[PDB]
């Protein structure tokens, strides 16, 4: 329809941001991931990962869509990279698929696969996109989860670090960005605490599980992956190739919902078990201290010579923050394990004095609050002696049943960036160091559970043609990136 093409004046209100209004060399990006853009699932060479077999149980992804196609990046990579660089990114943070690399997770490389990402990496260099590259953001080759049930065993360990090796072999020589992990919190959490993710176990899961033991021994065994593919990278790879690594951390902020000491540990406890479960290991060598006295023996101990591997194994932290909650003390605990969830022992708030934190996007679990940016990443800085950081993830969606002509004049979206980069930008010249943003996503994607009915994108696709109509958001990037 013509109103499609409506020049929305939102798209020239940059809110005074600019390049200038940030460090020199600071780098503004998109992040995407292997699953949800690719396709060629089944294709190529790739081996089935967790989510492939996943998917398979009717009712898993609504209208039973699958993500063998999604927006067909494998192909269409050349477009995508194109319109990166005409709306003023420098930036690319995409990820590799282990199984596409190995279909079995070891052994045979699957040269088509590595094939794929010579020629995504090589025109991004040849288009100025600088990329950087996310080993593992869901999507474990299959035949390791049948083999020891993956993230469970410490098997996965070195399996892990030899994939992280090829990778750094392989593609170091252009890559000089590296993340292991996308989001280890998830992984564990939704994996294996209540099995809404792939492989979907849980305590009573069809699959299996156990929520009191094995989120715990899932991120023990994640933290000890990502140090292990450092340990690689940093003795083999790193002097010769003068790159970075590092790991993304999921981080919501979690407000006191009043001044009392309750709630102020309330908050406290929850960001303990949501970043500090990974961060801590890596900045101190240890647990958190909650988490050590609630979850006792459930938790996995490092041994001396882990703890030291573990410790300062990154070059940057990727911090992925989209909202914030308030936080009560819950009262009295319950003495009986039941899941991960559970452990945290905190009571969620959605508003207080009769006004919501902020409007919901399209997610049920997204709540839009610009100044939870400033006070994670300024918590960030406090806590882990102002360590550098990219702010690796930033977004919000639309329902996925939005025409194109709606689709496109995305004000909301144009808000949401235009406030949450600004409370961003107070945070750095109040200290915070910085070096990045990557804004969740270029392109609407498979969106996991929820499939093609959120729209997280910049960029519209329409699913029925695969063609790609830049939002109002995408127009306002690109005016004020330049
Ligand atoms: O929900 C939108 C996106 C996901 O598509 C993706 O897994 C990303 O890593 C992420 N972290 C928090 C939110 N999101």
């Amino acid at each position: 329809a013509p109103f499609t093409y409506w020049l929305n004046p939102e798209i020239y209100d940059a809110g005074g941001l600019s390049r200038r209004a940030f460090p020199e060399g600071f780098v503004f990006g998109t992040a995407a991931s292997a699953y949800q853009v690719e396709g060629m699932a089944k294709q190529g060479g790739r081996g089935p990962s967790i989510w492939d077999a996943f998917i398979e149980k009717p009712g898993t992804i609504p209208n039973n869509a699958t993500a063998d196609v999604t927006v067909d990046e494998y192909h269409r990579y050349k477009e995508d990279v194109n319109i990166m660089k005409n709306m003023g990114f420098d930036a690319y943070r995409f990820s590799i698929s282990w199984s596409r690399i190995f279909p079995n997770g070891t052994g045979m490389v699957n040269q088509e696969g590595v094939d794929y990402y010579n020629r995504l990496i090589d025109y991004m260099v040849k288009k100025g996109i600088k990329p950087y590259a996310n080993l593992y953001h869901y999507d474990l080759p299959l035949a390791l989860h049948e083999q020891y049930l993956g993230w469970l065993s410490p098997n996965i360990v070195e399996a892990f670090a030899d994939y992280a090796d090829f990778c750094f072999q392989t593609f170091g020589d252009r890559v000089k960005d590296w993340f292991t992990f996308n989001e280890p919190r998830c992984v564990a959490a939704l994996g294996y605490d209540n099995g809404f993710h792939a492989p979907g176990r849980c305590s009573g899961c069809d699959a299996g599980g156990n929520s009191t033991t094995e989120p715990y021994l899932a991120a023990h065994h994640l933290i000890l992956s990502h140090a292990a593919a450092v340990k690689r990278y940093r003795e083999k790879y790193q002097l010769y190739q003068k790159g970075r690594i590092g790991i993304l951390l999921d981080f919501v902020w979690y407000e006191p919902f009043s001044d009392s000491n309750a709630d102020r540990a309330a908050a406290q406890r929850a960001r303990d078990f949501h970043l500090g479960w990974f961060l801590d290991p890596i900045i101190h060598g240890r647990y958190p201290y909650s988490m050590l006295e609630i979850v006792k023996d459930r938790m996995p101990t490092f041994s001396d010579e882990e703890s030291r591997m573990v410790k300062d194994s990154i070059d940057y932290v990727g911090i992925n923050h989209y909202t914030s909650f308030y936080m009560k003390d819950p009262g009295p605990w319950n003495l009986t394990p039941t899941s991960y969830q559970d452990d945290w022992h905190v009571g969620f708030a959605y508003e207080r004095n009769g006004v919501p934190i902020g409007a919901q996007a399209n997610s049920y679990w997204l709540y839009i609050v610009p100044w939870g940016i400033n006070k994670a990443v300024t918590y960030v800085k406090e806590t882990y002696g102002n360590p550098t950081m990219i702010l690796s993830e930033n977004g919000m969606d639309q329902p996925g049943n939005v025409s194109i002509t709606q689709g496109v004049h995305d004000t909301v979206r144009i808000r949401y960036y235009r406030n949450y980069i600004t409370e961003l930008k107070k945070a750095i010249d109040d200290g915070a160091k910085v070096i990045g943003y990557f804004a969740w996503s270029l392109l609407d994607n498979f969106e996991w559970r929820l499939g093609y009915t959120s729209r997280f994108g910049i960029v519209y696709v329409d699913y029925k043609t695969l063609k790609r109509y830049p939002k109002d958001s995408a127009f306002w990037f690109k005016n004020m990136l330049s």
